[PDB]
Order: C-alpha cells, then structure tokens, then sequence
C-alpha cells in the first residue's frame, strides 16, 4: 500500500548476480511494489546475449500470418484476423519495410502514437504472430523464456497439459501498426516479453486494482459482446485509445520497451499496445505464489471451446493444503489484495 503508492510502471537495472535467479528477482521487484502497474521494464546487464546473431532466421517459417483489419472511431475500435499462408522472415521483412507498410517519419513517440490512433482503421498490416518457437540459444541459463522454471511448471509435470504459448515459448514478427488489444493474461498469468531485435514495442497498462473499472468502461461500450461472453476481452479485439480512458476516468500508464529489454506483465494486469516497425519478440506465461489466487478466481471465455483453461486442484494440494476442502466445498471467500507481493518477496522485507 505504501510502496508504489502510484502505481506507476518502474524500471529495474538488474546486475548480472540479481539478473542470475528469475523467480528471486521478480519476487524482488514486487518488494518495490512494481506489480502496482501491471506491467514492469527490466534492462538486462550489458554482457548478458540470448543469441550471438540474428543472420541465420531468413528461412524461418511464420505459419499463420495474420493480416489486422481494424474497424471503429471515437477511440473505441474492433480488429478482426485474416489469416494468411505460411510465410518466411525473409518475406515478411521486405513487406514491413517496403514504402507501403514502412513506418511514418516522425521526431518524438507522441508523434507517432498520434499517427497511429489517426491511421489504425487504414492500411491493414501484417502481424507475425503466435510462432511456436524460441531464438535463445541452448547454452543461455538467464531469463530462458523456453525454461523460466516457476511453479507453472507443475501443469506439464504432473497433469501433462500442453498449452502452447502458455507454458512454450511463442514468437512475434512485428510491422509498423501491428496491435495488441486490450487484455490479461489466459488465466490471469504472468508474463515474460523479450524484444529480440528491431523497432520499438509500445505498450499501455491499467493497474491490476483499477481492472474491474477497465471491464465495466468495455462492458458498457460493446453490450452485444458483453452478452455473447462473460469474458469478451480475452478474444483480443477490443482496441480502446487512452484518450478515451482519461475520459472515462481509467487510470493507466504508457511505456515503450526497446530492442533487448523484458516485460514484465502481472496477474490481472490489462494491458495493450503497438509496434514502431519490423521487430521479434519472444513471449511466455509464468507463475509465482501470488498467482494461485488469481487463477482460481479467473473469469473465463465461455463462448469458445479450445480456450485455456488450467486445473486449479493441484496448485491448491501443494500450496494451500489447508484451504483444498473449503474451496472445494465452494465456501473459500478469499478477496484478493492487489497491492500485496508475492509470499517469497519476504526475504526483501
Ligand atoms: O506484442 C504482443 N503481440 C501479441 N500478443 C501479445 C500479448 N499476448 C498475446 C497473448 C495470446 C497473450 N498476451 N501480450 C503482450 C504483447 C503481445
Ligand atoms: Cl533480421
Ligand atoms: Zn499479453
Ligand atoms: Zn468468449
């Protein structure tokens, strides 16, 4: 409560001995009260590489390129998929690059954010999205999104669940314009983002306290969805400008992550944003302590059958032993405190 007490999305400069033990440091970026803002930037140490070289990923296979169509005014908008062929790095970069799809000239961020809420509906670009895969190379011990060992661990050891992106790594091949709407994780997880190479990443996050108020603002401007689901964001269509925020009284922060910089996303942290230019981002879920909670209290995707979707009952037989019965009988009416770390944060305080 009194750390962080605004909320605001911090930055840490971790040295190599801090940056060496994942779950320790993100345990101590939640003493700081980082998970405030739903999202946090962690600039690795400078001798720290996750590959030598990005030369040898031409050839690399996007199998399912989506091309954004974007409908909507008044800061208020819905994007639709079109799901191209296969395509490869090498084809996708000359596209984002060319003069159609290039980015604006511009001289400072706001310029170009400017451009793109004025431009967003026009010139559908590509997304590279959703690529299973990993560009770490196998010797990277630190922050390997393809082996962060946390207890999300425990979905594929012990039930055998593989949920793709959630527990594996997934790539983004970005394009000037290229989106991500509105959303928290699939059952309000963690999550991992490491630019790669290329142009920036900007983002827009609602802290995880003032979400309710995010849902009802999107609730109350798209009932039809509303109705259909019971949970219609995490469909990731629904683009809403901060202008329309700051309208509507959401409080929220902007930050742009840039090539060989990490995201941090917390549980029930709403966040949004776009890409600057042609860029590679590698993404996975994960979990801490805190999280357990958060996932047994998820509103799910009703109207959709492949949604994700994990068994609570052995996070709560390991973790909370003695609440198994009570949650079992319906009766566990716990309320999430937001502005509380992490248990393993103890050490820090
Ligand atoms: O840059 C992004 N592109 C696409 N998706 C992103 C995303 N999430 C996507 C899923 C699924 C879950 N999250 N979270 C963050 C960033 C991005
Ligand atoms: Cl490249
Ligand atoms: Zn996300
Ligand atoms: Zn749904």
């Amino acid at each position: 409560e009194t750390l962080n007490p605004s909320a605001r999305i911090m930055t840490f400069y971790p040295t190599m001995e801090e940056f060496r033990n994942f779950s320790r440091y993100i345990a101590y970026i939640e003493s700081q009260g980082a998970h405030r803002a739903g999202l946090a930037k962690v600039v690795p140490p400078k001798e720290w590489k996750p590959r030598a070289s990005y030369d040898d990923i031409d050839d690399l296979v996007i199998p399912a390129p989506i091309q954004q169509l974007v409908t909507g005014q008044s800061g208020l908008f819905t994007q639709y998929n079109i799901q191209k062929k296969a395509m490869t790095v090498r084809e996708f970069r000359k596209i984002a690059n060319s003069d159609k799809y290039c980015t604006p000239r511009y001289s400072e961020f706001e310029e170009l954010e400017r451009k793109y809420w004025k431009n967003l509906t026009f010139n559908p670009p590509i997304y590279g999205a959703d690529v299973n895969g990993t560009l770490y190379e196998k010797h990277v011990d630190e922050w390997n999104i393809g082996r962060l060992r946390t207890i999300l661990d425990l979905v594929e050891k012990e039930s055998g669940i593989t949920i793709e992106g959630v527990n594996t790594p997934y790539l983004y091949f970005g394009m000037w314009k290229t989106s991500f709407a509105w959303h928290t994780e699939d059952m309000d997880l963690y999550s991992i983002n490491y630019l790669h190479f290329g142009e920036p990443k900007s983002w827009y996050s609602v802290p995880p306290e003032h979400g309710k108020r995010l849902e009802r603002l999107a609730k109350g401007f798209f009932p039809g969805s509303a109705q259909s689901c019971e949970a219609f964001l995490r469909h990731k269509m629904t683009l809403i400008s901060p202008l329309m925020l700051k309208k509507y009284g959401i409080p929220f922060d902007k930050v742009t992550q840039e090539a060989g910089e990490f995201m941090i996303t917390f549980p029930y942290g709403y966040h949004a944003g776009f890409n600057h230019g042609f860029n590679c981002a590698e993404s996975t879920n994960f979990a801490t302590r805190r999280w357990i909670e958060y996932g047994k209290q998820a509103v799910l995707c009703s109207c959709r059958k492949d949604m994700v979707k994990i068994s609570m009952d052995v996070f709560v037989r390991k973790f909370q032993p003695e609440r198994y019965k009570l949650w079992k009988a319906g009766k566990d009416n716990t309320v999430i405190d937001h502005t509380l770390p992490t248990p393993e944060a103890a050490e820090f305080l």
